[PDB]
């Protein structure tokens, strides 16, 4: 029953596996009737999301947590989590926040070598004091690496060994540009590796199909559902206020029992009416 | 600094004065955008939105914390909230609730008498305790009542008067479809009434022209941008499962450039 | 799991005793005194926590940050008091189990308060709270005042409903003679909770005692607390009256002693 | 509707002014009770008290946000909280964290020079980024220093005056034993002083007649109540474990009319 090994369930039966970001409970519902088998927690996007401030550094692990209970409390798909570097300089910070994420929830949590990066022992130690303070074994610790974005493709393989060999349960290769990367990373690494297809990023938009034939194990769209998310809202803001009436948008919305039917409103209805 | 003086002000310079709700602090930023001056927190949508849960009071009061301050700590525009019922029940629960509310950051919150609906009598204790809890006289205290559809127009009116003399800053009469319906609220309160346009329900989409023809002081948008956001959402999962790729889907995705403005990240 | 803790607690004493602990700090004291086993007082949380009386006012929210504080630090098991499910649907019930045992807790207890609601009532309390539960290992034990409020039949029948309901374990009050706690355990026949307060009806009945009336836990609910609030009332009244605390120094733990129990050389 | 012009005004009316530590709502009921008025969260106590754990910087802005919470939702008298050095690091955090704990409640709150002790400079951008996220200019910033240990008397003097030309409203100087050192640092900053009058430390136990002599404007008892509620609990449990009953320290317990009492039992139950 362990998220975890929900997770890595998912895996073993979708592969490469899509993961996509869930902005709150809502979307994660919508990501399930989808058919998806895994959902992910944007850092980025708790902090433009939920406190609609730019990502740098000014959300908490608090901020993280309420939306990790949030969305776990009610989809049971298993969840990963950007645990960003650990919310902590402290050993003991990166202890407590991997402990309090896999609490709220998740099924996984992935940390990075960023400070430009730390260096290799630097991550090796932070992956570590991860590692110790986890408690279910089956609950994931996935290390990222930054490192393409300052150094080269063998310096960031030589990382992927020693993160691996830190205890890294998969690998998470930011800013890959090239299929064969992913190709690398994974006969290097000897550990699940994820693509992050995030757009507007350095890394193309590369179809499942690609990335099963460079061996990636994860597909990843962080983003992708917030960012329509917010045009389709902003056009209902401007449209309404431009016209003083927002009749000209409701052919753009969600109607009412698709909205009931994504949070099973008659199944609840229906728990009463046994009563 | 009182959002209470703020939302009173907004109605003030704008007649009817357009509330549309925001289901997170990103969307309040967006709203504010696109020029709006009072801006909603739908306990629906705390439930919906923020639980994924269906509106039949699961959520709590701490979830709708949770969002005010959120929205508040970041967009100044003036918050009315969704209160229900007080979420508790005697006069200290009602006050701890306003109080809450205010102290999360909003200007303003409507409690209602729906249990069927709560006797005339409980409605004014409900709001004597709320109007007597509030630290800033400037913050809203609204009523909203279902009586109109529930006993009939001499009682809703009766009730709509006490509720005013109760001390309800303004009144929120629902399910009305008839414009008469909210002149004869405005006559009879002689308090600002608010208008709830909000989509699929039994209410016509009224214009502000509409409205304003009524007496109506206020348009309320509870869920408008959330249904819309939704849809996009769905079309994304949706799209990205059967192609394998969001290609297709990037035409209808805020970029970088605009989100990055949305929430003045090159400011900081 | 702390379910599993919980159950070994159990059967590993006889009775076991459960002490309340009113923050993470005495949930550490408790643990180096020896206990197994450890509790959140709903009444503790309204009155300690919120500084408020036990009279519906604390929430569930309030409860569950207690429990994720002693619960992250304190590996004892952890009985909370869930008072009636905070909400009258099951859906609050069902929301409330959940949330608790993800909180941390090992165990947790409703009431049939609602005077108290009917017999078929409070079996569907339990149901739903015995359906929400994941791990079968997470105990619900019913609390039940039916004995004070309607008697020693009502209370007996209400209890064996209770048991048929899923409840693991029952938590029956007011009684005052070890004889009647065998009858509630013959009848019951699961695991029976004694609540030793202080200051109540109830007699102060040793250990012994309560293996001699098989009796399963004994429970301590706000022992703790009670003489936490004495000392820190001394401690400021003293220093009010003199101008200085010299006079008290020698009622205080030690900078050692508190650093010893919060294991701050472990962490140096 | 200000706790700072409260904090204020508590100030000006009692000289030195004792502010008391109250671990939880309930204590702070128990010291407006004893008739104090000012209390303090103090940030220790948060990680002891509320977390259980020692005050290595493991807690986090969320848990004190908490605790002020519960104790000014229920007690109005000002409380002055511990911040720390504003859990962070940039501009916007030090912003961030002055806002919350005001908008949580609180009427004023201190924040240190701690990076060793940061440079003049870093501390003067703190405080400065701390008075500007300030919504109430009542609200009161007080900064916290052990500069007189870390680098000598100079050096501290220097930096309070530069800690009260960046908008400190009070000085909260550690490591001070004698008035004397006291009356020397009132003078040079001009702005009110908070001696730490905890116990077990190297501070004397200083009256509150030998502080006003010391032209002490604030005496803070941090967790003295905390220390005395620990030792009290720890005895009931002993007792209570050692023995198969607590009969034996009924005598140190507060009675159920005594609790009732300090949370105003009956007023609540008569609006229910």
């Amino acid at each position: 029953h362990s998220p975890g090994q929900a997770f890595r369930a998912a895996l073993a039966k979708e592969n490469p596996l899509q993961i996509v970001g869930a902005i709150n409970a809502n979307h994660a519902l919508l990501a399930q009737r989808a058919g998806y088998q895994a959902i992910y927690l944007s850092g980025g996007g708790v902090a433009a999301g939920s406190l609609g401030l730019p990502d740098l550094g000014i959300s908490t692990l608090d901020d993280v947590l309420t939306d990790i209970r949030r969305i776990t409390d009610v989809c049971p798909l298993p969840l990963l989590v950007d645990a960003d570097i650990g919310f902590g300089s402290s050993a003991f910070n990166v202890a407590r926040t991997v402990k309090s994420i896999a609490k709220a929830g998740a099924a996984a949590l992935h940390i990075e070598d960023q400070v430009a990066i730390v260096s290799k022992e630097e991550m090796v130690d932070r992956i570590r004091a991860a590692v110790d303070a986890r408690t279910d074994p089956n609950f994931v610790i996935m290390a990222r690496t930054d490192a393409l974005a300052v150094e080269g493709l063998e310096a960031a393989l030589d990382r992927a060994q020693a993160y691996v060999d830190a205890g890294a349960d998969m690998l998470f290769p930011e800013a890959i540009t090239e299929l064969s990367m992913y190709r690398r990373f994974a006969d290097v690494a000897q550990v699940p590796i994820l693509a992050n297809i995030t757009e507007f990023g350095a890394t193309p938009l590369f179809t499942t199909d690609e990335l099963r034939s460079a061996h990636v194990a994860m597909a990843l769209y962080p983003l992708s559902a917030f960012r329509a998310m917010n045009r389709a809202a902003e056009k209902v803001y401007t449209v309404l206020r431009q016209e003083g009436t927002q009749k000209n948008v409701i052919d753009i919305m969600q109607t009412r029992n698709e909205l009931y039917e994504s949070i099973n409103y008659y199944q609840f209805e229906e728990k009463l009416d046994a009563l």
